[PDB]
């Protein structure tokens, strides 16, 4: 389900107490959130080195002309462009939605 300003919270400071590569004990803390759910949010999310701004049209510019030399690989476009593959995929999906819709 959807992460909560608190859980975020609580999964913060779990992280600094048990690490990365400790997700059942960062689970544990939590009330309705799996382990995997926990990397995956500090993996999307939490990580400070995830950008948390939008997406500048540089970045779209990276990506879209990565995207068009290597749509053999996704987590290969990520080291390059700093947001995670996930990302990657979806905003490229978003300016391909955009470019359709024009």
């Amino acid at each position: 389900g959807v992460w909560t300003n608190i859980e975020d919270e609580i999964l913060k400071a779990s992280v600094s107490k048990y690490g990365l590569n400790q997700w059942a004990r960062v689970s544990s803390l939590l009330a309705r959130k799996t382990p995997k759910q926990c990397k995956a949010r500090w993996n999307e999310w939490l990580d400070p080195s995830i950008r948390k701004i939008e997406w500048s049209k540089d970045e779209d510019e990276k990506l879209l002309h990565l995207a068009k030399l290597m749509p053999t690989q996704w987590r290969t476009i990520a080291p390059i462009v700093g947001r995670t593959a996930n990302q990657c995929l979806e905003r490229y999906q978003k300016l391909l939605d955009e470019a359709e819709a024009a």
